């Protein structure tokens, strides 16, 4: 018993933060779809320009539609903060771009996702930010590599194509010791599944655009941490370097997603599981990397850092970059598009795709197989999904 | 070739097209998906049209970028999440540690705040000169001097620069001439017509008209656009437009001559009565004969803007006085709504600093800004007069 006991996170990420009597019963929060606020007087004003009241005055650096959402992603994350922004690159850049200045080293994990990769190697390592590259599945070489100037170790766990992970709560610790701000890509997890936080993370990115939202129709990215990181992040990454507005209306759609973020994460990873286990046993399949089969090379770091193995699956046919073409080409229900999380079952051949300009010899040493397809295993039926992939591995034989 | 209001709310868009759809269908679409795995390929190296992924590239998007360009007689156009949005987005493309940035001596303060605290402190060298002192500027202009950047009027006491002649003394050093055309629009100011390379908007402000969105738009040569939303935007800022705000900017264009007219008509009125009120030292109003620009403000601009600033005899009190007076102004930062808006700098978002600390920045005691609306001038003239009253 106790009134002292935390709600659900259904609960919450139905209700936290928002109370219908302080919004004339409006039991949706009502969107603040506007782009200014004023003051009742001058003297109010000044005390919204000096830290004395709690208030606003321009969305660029702060909203009560965005509030709400951003207290919301922080009780599920676990966090003291949230902040929300423009997307998943307007999280992280605006995060970055606050922690880094020129002679600091950032510390990554060995792949990430695309523009991070691109940020980092043409956009603020070139502004005399050092970067390097560690597996962060090894601690040993995570701590041999940490350096006095080492600011920030930055790194998705599951990752970016592989869904390679790292031991969060370990990095952590190197981190305490040696002295660096951990930040946590948890796209691919949502708090659902995993709060790197509460493993000792001292920031984390999201691309809402995903699981969050869930429907696929919006653009968003959040950051949750500490006050004091995020508050930074807000008044100097956001509101001066980036200017990653997100929209009230948008945010509210954000909202709207994470009403049902537990009851979608269920689906997709029941399903994923389903088509995961299915994929292991076709003879077209040489190679199936899902978090929850044995065969998953971390297959122990999966069970202990998240609660479900998640929507994602890659797998490798035989046949090589060919093979792949003609299983992508006959899908019928799963669409061709680079992108997951959405209800809509997604699959991507990045050897045709994505990585297409490329020959036969240069995807290697990126971490990218010839008959690499990944999925995003969306909401629909498990027998259609499983009668579609079926028939599209006949195809591609 | 179609006028200006025709431009504003047709270019782009032909219904027979969209299902015969008169208003174009919203986009609020994350992803776009592929009928082949061949024509995805084609858009991940760039040489089929199409779409991909509404970070990069959205049809509603899209058509917003095509109008502002046609508006401002540019190449191409880019929408983003914030007029800071636009302006990051642009100078993280084009400058690296090293190169140097010419700026107009005052610059709204996010912009100010960015140069300084955010990319001024990654290397790169930051140098204020008078962008109407032709001499000044060309005297200033080193090897290092890659972008020149300003606003035209700048706040706080709406100075010009001289477009051409900074554009004229940019061409001898190959340098690339940014504007912030955000307080004129292309309705009233067309900096690339001038001799600018790009121009960048707050959208935010008189574009939407209305106060509900925030947006940025650039606008320039399809090269430099290219690289700024392949660049600034896709890596360095993330500022993400939502179809939903480029639609409803899209709304506001559509009636942004007629929104701008009644502006300045409004503002010109006002600035008349202000001019010769007692408690006002002195006005900042590009339509008054007064104006020191005159001149170079009626070579640039087709009407005089919906801006002004005057200041106050009775300084820091009188202005407080005055702000906390008006019942029909709303005291707020922003502007371009149509709302009419006040703020009083040395007692709202320059209050923590000191009297010397704001006179170094131009920030006058008594100054005050208004943002002339769409009400009734009679009404504003109302509010303005027991203002004036109060103030004393
Ligand atoms: C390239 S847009 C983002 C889509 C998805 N996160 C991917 O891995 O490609
Ligand atoms: C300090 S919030 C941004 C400033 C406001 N847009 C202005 O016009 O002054």
């Amino acid at each position: 018993h106790g009134s002292n006991k935390l709600p659900g996170f259904a609960t919450r990420a139905i209700h936290h933060g928002y109370d219908p009597q302080d919004h004339g019963g409006a039991l949706v929060p009502p969107v603040y779809q506007t782009a200014t606020f004023t003051f009742p007087t001058v003297e109010y004003g000044a005390a919204c320009f000096a830290g004395e009241q709690a208030g606003h005055f321009y969305s660029r650096i702060s909203n009560p539609t965005l509030n709400l959402l951003e207290a919301r992603m922080a009780s599920l994350e676990g966090g003291e903060a949230g902040l929300a922004l423009a997307s998943g690159m307007g999280a992280i850049t605006s995060t970055l771009w606050t922690l880094l200045r020129p002679g600091d080293e950032v510390l990554l994990g060995n792949t990430l996702y695309g523009h991070t990769f691109a940020f980092l190697h043409h956009g603020i390592g070139e502004f005399g930010v050092k970067l390097r590259h560690v597996d962060m599945a090894d601690l040993q070489a995570l701590e041999a590599a940490m350096t006095p100037a080492t600011r920030v170790i930055y790194f998705e766990s599951p990752a970016n194509p592989n869904m390679h992970m790292a031991d969060i709560a370990g990095v952590a610790k190197i981190a305490r010791k040696h002295g660096a701000t951990v930040v946590v890509d948890n796209t691919y997890c949502t708090p659902y599944l995993q709060r790197p936080l509460e493993l000792g993370a001292d920031l984390v990115v999201h691309s809402a655009t995903k699981y969050l939202s869930g429907h696929g129709d919006i653009t968003a990215g959040i950051v949750v941490g500490s006050q004091a990181l995020v508050d930074r992040i807000r008044l100097q990454g956001l509101k001066d370097m980036t200017g990653a507005v997100l929209s009230p209306h948008d945010a509210a759609l954000l909202m709207r997603g994470i009403k049902t973020l537990n009851l979608r994460m269920d689906r997709h990873c029941a399903n994923a599981q389903v088509l995961a286990e299915f994929l292991a046993r076709q003879p077209q399949v040489e190679l199936i990397h899902y978090p929850g089969l044995a065969s998953f090379p971390q297959y122990t770091l999966a069970r202990q850092q998240m609660s479900q193995p998640g929507g994602m699956i890659a797998f490798e046919l035989k046949g090589g970059i060919g093979a792949g073409r003609r299983f992508m080409n006959a899908l019928q229900l799963f669409s061709r598009a680079v992108s997951l999380g959405d209800a809509e079952s997604l699959a991507q051949h990045p050897a045709s795709m994505t990585h297409s300009s490329y020959t036969p010899e240069e995807r290697a040493h990126y971490g990218i197989s010839e008959g690499l397809v990944r999925l995003s295993v969306g909401l629909e039926d498990i027998d259609d999904l499983l009668a579609d992939v079926q028939q599209a591995l006949k195809a591609s034989a």
